[PDB]
């Protein structure tokens, strides 16, 4: 039976909003929390009721409070909670406390936040699958001619990786073996001097890949479909910054061979609810990488690009609804379609003048476009508004559909234009030249698009 | 260009929280106004602002307080106002005031008001743009003659009817020439001068949805079908309509905006017509929106409200931010259907029931959109106003499916503390004379069973 009467939404902003939305809509009432620093926030007010958290706690802490959230949802009848993503979505202890208490988790289940939140675990849950995975070395290996014959197995380029470099330092880039002998022998004893041990382990540099996603559903039944792919090769400092689906350029029978692969290996671990599959891809080839266990920022494109709702269909699968049930209403397979292109980009208080560095203060003037094919998720994006340095100083997140891809980046651009803010900087001036440029208009663009493109850093 | 940063909503209810859901998506803040009575209205708490109007007025009046709303809209420096439906809707001096203050009135100019709310002004600019009306004399007849006569040139049945009287105290029909002799001798006498109009019997009630813009353009959005109504009140509407022709559906719209166009309509509005076999006829214009626009925007994917701010705003019909396609290029996919959960028991001669809802649980899901008024749990349902829980519409590929739907979803909701029309809702979506998709004006009034329990 449905026992999903009130939803809480552990969570913040946007997201919140969002789900806030989805369980209107439903029929159902809603929670949501705040910090003493947000008593000013935009989506304490989009609930049909709010209540401060981790009172004396820490801005980001007090989101993390566990237990004072736990005790907010008994005292105030609450049938299930919403993590959104990125404080406790993926938290293993908050799922199993909300089975404790009796409180619904919308989202997969805690042998699925483990199995997924360790990339060991991952790694292995995908070989036994039978999808490909990037290849490395398990341990370090043992010398010059374990990397040689890893190198004649695999091929360049390849890259040998500090053991306590831990990731994203100690690395070292080989693209040919009149190269490997000294690059070894250097990254050892830079390794030893560095962290104090000379153990380098070697992995397969897959370079330049498109980042390709998959959307996926799976209810307790067993069901499962994808979504389609979403492509997030557009990234700063491999950070997400625009979002296209479907890709534009990627083959239609490579699409094909990536979205199976993300259902079989869900299958595979019988993934309840909604998830999403990464892969690196080059040429014909592609790679597994991570999977989310979780919604995600930019899942508002598929939903465009298919017509499915996710947010609604995550909480009528929580309340044991299958995907091709009545009310959740997803077709087979088969007649799930994709119509034009949606695109996505989060307007902050970036200075892209400054580093980066997120503006705050108080907002003088603020308005925005808006229309058809065009969705406004807005964070705290409002005239009068006080963006504090706490949390992820996003305005709002926009996302644009059109029947073609060229008329779904002419609609961002547009959009990202008809913005008038006045108190507080953005980053629309960098948004304004990646979505402008003969690259990315071109459709056909990888992940080192925007790293290898200076003429974007140019205001 | 675009002026429009803040929207304030005229009304009330599920049609005021329905604005505010377009507003907030399209960027724009919203404010609301209550009465005292809607003190703890859901609505109140749905806009970004909330300001009590009409304070130490009837509840109704509160609603029609036209310089307390225009005053609370210049305080807050709100653009334009959402009159909604069935309130200053159509009221030309809630307009005017609005023009006068600079204020946008998210609606048509005051003469399509004008004409529009007026039965012989509305029939001129009917007839002037070649669209049938129904046949009657252009004054009192001189005699027996001329009743014979009308009718031998529009065919029986004919209805006969008082000047000092007014549509229906003071009305007979005719239905054969035996009858006129003595019927209009009766009518006569009883009256104590009188009219002839053709009687259109059993008619369909087909109403199409127009759309247009500042520069000229116009488009339908093809039709609703609200022939399902019990005592002529609106119980049931689809669409599109299920077994009407589509030569007839494409007559009809081109009626609807043929006639608008040679008015120069604007922004958001309906012709309603009454359908019988082949022909069709003009009846009545509401310059508004209306409850069940959202069937239309289901089977079509466009969104009215919106459309509504925008083209208000100076947009375009086929600008960018409206985005609506060329007349040709807009279609219709699959079915849609509203219905209205009231406190109306039909157990007591359907008497708005009140009270505090103690429990409250309703489905949802695919295809199923809830514009909650004021059903939710500890609610308290006030005397005063509408008396709606929730207005409920479905969507589905097939017709048999929407309806299967709609019944599906009436049967799931559980409502402890007071009475509703769930019982007629169901009898009446279940009945195979409406699942059948053929029927008409005649249908509730002509089926017992849709009354017992």
């Amino acid at each position: 039976t449905r026992r999903i009467r009130k939803v809480l939404v552990a969570n913040r902003g946007e997201i919140a909003i969002r789900v806030f939305r989805a369980c209107t809509e439903l029929g159902i009432r809603t929670v949501a929390i705040y910090s003493k620093e947000d008593v000013g926030s935009y989506h304490r007010y989009k609930a049909d009721e709010a209540y401060l958290v981790g009172e004396g706690k820490k801005p980001i802490e007090a989101y993390l409070d566990i237990e004072g959230i736990i005790e907010i949802a008994k005292a105030h009848d609450v049938d299930a909670i919403h993590p959104g993503y990125g404080f406790l979505s993926e938290n293993i202890q908050f799922a199993k406390r909300c089975r404790e208490e009796g409180i619904i988790f919308i989202g997969p289940n805690e042998n699925h936040l483990d199995m997924f939140g360790d990339k060991v675990k991952a790694r292995h849950a995908a070989v036994n699958a039978g999808i490909p995975v990037i290849p490395g070395s398990d341990g370090p290996v043992d010398g010059l001619e374990d990397v040689v014959a890893f190198a004649e197995a695999h091929g360049y380029p390849i890259i040998i990786k500090a053991a306590l470099g831990g990731g994203g330092r100690g690395m070292r880039i080989v693209r040919s073996k009149s190269e490997v002998k000294e690059a070894f022998e250097r990254a050892k004893s830079e390794a030893k001097a560095a962290f104090g041990s000379d153990e380098v382990y070697v992995e397969k540099l897959i370079e330049n890949p498109k980042h390709i996603e998959v959307q996926i559903l799976g209810d307790y039944e067993g069901n499962i479909v994808h979504l389609y792919e979403r492509d997030c090769s557009v990234q700063r400092r491999h950070q997400k910054v625009v979002e296209v689906a479907p890709s534009v350029s990627l083959s239609d029978e490579l699409r094909q061979r990536i979205c199976e692969a993300a259902v079989q290996l869900m299958r595979s671990v019988g993934y309840v609810n909604a998830g999403t599959v990464e892969f690196l891809v080059s040429g014909d080839e592609f790679y597994f990488i991570e999977v989310n266990p979780r919604i995600q920022v930019e899942h508002t494109i598929t939903e465009m690009i298919t017509g499915i709702d996710i947010v609604q269909s995550q909480i009528l699968i929580a309340d044991g609804c299958s995907l091709h049930s009545h009310e959740v209403g997803i077709p087979k397979q088969e007649d799930i379609r994709i119509n034009g292109y949606a695109i996505q980009s989060r307007v902050t208080t970036e200075d892209p003048l400054n580093n980066f560095m997120p503006d705050t203060g108080k907002i003088m003037a603020y308005r925005s476009g808006g229309g058809f094919g065009v969705r406004l998720d807005a964070g705290n994006g409002f005239q009068g508004a006080v963006i504090t340095p706490y949390y992820d100083s996003l305005l709002v997140k926009l996302s644009t559909w059109a029947l073609t891809f060229e008329q779904a980046a002419r609609k961002m651009l547009r959009n990202l234009r008809e913005f008038r803010i006045r108190g507080i900087k953005t980053n629309i001036p960098f948004l304004e030249n990646v979505v402008q440029h003969p690259k990315f208009l071109s459709g056909e663009y990888d992940t080192s698009f925007i790293d290898t493109t200076p003429e974007l850093f140019v205001f």
